[PDB]
């Protein structure tokens, strides 16, 4: 049982659709492609950043009652200027003659809009706020699932979640357009752009139980991800970001086996009046992943891979370490001269999953040299400073979010911010 009407992938050196309908593809001049994941297509907003799908006759929506829904991730940049504020445009386009159906976005907001033969619509929003200290959806990639059932409603899902859903059994024929366009249309922001990928057309109303699996599948779960959802990668500098205590940053009181890592602060703010109002991210020591046990020749980070972790302490790298030695639970992590590292433990296994299934934020599980755990690194609080340590006791803990949850954050054109140092 196949309900797939596209199924829109890069495959070899091309887009092509993977249903067994295979409408025609037109990919325009100043489309790009992503090196890490041609997958993650970049549209800006010039007439030759589009892609047209041409499709089949026969599977072009027309009808009273058939019921559709589509998915795909997206990943906006954060509007930046006044001109965005109340300015929708259209992103993917399938209305024709005022009938059909399209995504569009403005301002903080995903919209669906149908409409029927007699210009009757209806819309389905999803709003995120720009004045957030950290957002879950700012120039992060967000899977979103819009279902229609033309007997009652039409409903959007970010994440696997629902958002909205408004009733639609009032609306009569549907008549779409023979094509889909992937293209800023009515954007009057000529800096905007957007990342798009896996788009999918369904021939139903995709059920709760169908948007999680389609959610958890096109998530690549044995694969790591950044603060961005991106890949994580090896030789790639981050700034770190503790979920448990995120106006903070990681900082090295001093190199070598005397010093250690801690949480410092006030991270600060990045802001545009009116428009933005976020904290900075471009805060603290750098990280950066070695590969240590990888057998990939890519410089992807995947889940158990045992690594290394070098920070950045004035524009050099040292190296993530900690004695296992002595007694007492958690290990006080420091900043090492890689030359002389000698016997101290760092191997870390990186995390993706909290089990074999269940998928959390990056974990980073220290190991000593005989390969057994030191624990998850997080923190602990001595007196007044808040120390990195690896932990056991964070091992042996529900599911709540604990201080052993990071993202690594790279710097990205749709974030704005500029580095300090
Ligand atoms: C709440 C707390 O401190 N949790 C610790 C845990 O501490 C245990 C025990 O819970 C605690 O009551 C006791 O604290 C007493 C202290 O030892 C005495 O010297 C003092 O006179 O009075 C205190 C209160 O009676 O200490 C115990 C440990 O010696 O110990 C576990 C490790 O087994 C953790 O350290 C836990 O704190 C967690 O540590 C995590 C990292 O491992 C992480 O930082 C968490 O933030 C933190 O909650
Ligand atoms: C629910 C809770 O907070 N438990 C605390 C316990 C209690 O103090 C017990 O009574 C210990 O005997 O202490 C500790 C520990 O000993 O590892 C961890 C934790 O902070
Ligand atoms: C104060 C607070 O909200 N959370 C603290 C958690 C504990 O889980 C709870 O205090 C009790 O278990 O301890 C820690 C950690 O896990 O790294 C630091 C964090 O700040």
């Amino acid at each position: 049982m196949d309900t797939s009407i596209l199924n829109l992938r890069y495959e070899s050196n091309h887009l092509i659709d993977l249903s067994r309908y295979a409408s025609k593809i037109n990919i325009g001049s100043k489309v790009n492609f992503d090196p890490i994941d041609k997958n993650q297509i970049q549209l800006f907003n010039l007439e030759s950043s589009k892609i047209e799908v041409i499709l089949k006759n026969a599977i072009v929506y027309n009808s009273m009652y058939e019921n559709f829904s589509t998915s795909f991730w997206i990943r906006i940049p954060k509007y930046f200027n006044s001109i965005s504020l109340n300015n929708e445009y259209t992103i993917i386009n399938c209305m024709e003659n005022n009938s059909g159906w399209k995504v569009s976005l403005n301002y903080g907001e995903i919209i669906w809009t149908l409409q029927d033969t007699q210009e009757i619509k209806q819309r389905v929003v999803f709003k995120y706020s720009q004045m957030i200290n950290i957002s879950d959806y700012i120039n992060r990639w967000i899977f979103v699932t819009i279902t229609n059932n033309r007997l009652n409603n039409s409903k959007i899902y970010i994440n696997g979640r629902l958002i909205d859903q408004k009733p639609i059994s009032n609306l009569g024929n549907i008549h779409a357009s023979n094509n889909i366009m992937f293209k800023l249309d009515g954007c009057r922001d000529t800096h905007r752009y957007i990342w798009i990928k896996y788009f999918n057309l369904f021939d139903k109303e995709l059920n709760e139980k169908e948007i999680k699996d389609l959610y958890d599948n096109q998530s690549n779960s044995g694969i790591l991800k950044d603060f961005w959802g991106d890949y994580l990668q090896y030789d790639k500098p981050y700034y770190m970001l503790n979920l448990v205590d995120p106006n903070k940053y990681v900082d090295v009181n001093n190199v070598g086996i005397r010093g250690y890592m801690y949480l410092k602060g006030p991270r600060g703010s990045v802001m545009t009046t009116n428009i933005y109002l976020n904290s900075s991210l471009y805060r603290g020591t750098k990280f950066i992943i070695k590969k240590y046990a990888s057998g990939n020749k890519d410089n992807i980070v995947r889940n158990n891979d045992r690594v290394y972790i070098n920070v950045v302490v004035k524009n050099k790298e040292y190296r993530l370490a900690t004695n296992a030695s002595q007694a007492g639970v958690e290990k006080i992590l420091s900043a090492l001269e890689i030359p002389d590292v000698g016997n101290l433990s760092q191997v870390v296994v990186m995390k993706s999953k909290n089990d074999q299934g269940i998928t959390n934020k990056c974990k980073m599980n220290l190991q000593d040299n005989n390969g057994n755990d030191i624990g998850f690194i997080g923190f602990k609080q001595f007196n007044n400073i808040a120390k990195l340590v690896a932990s056991n006791w964070y091992n042996r803990q529900s599911s709540r979010t604990l201080g052993c949850s990071w993202e690594f954050i790279p710097v990205d054109d749709g974030w704005g911010e500029r580095p300090l140092q």
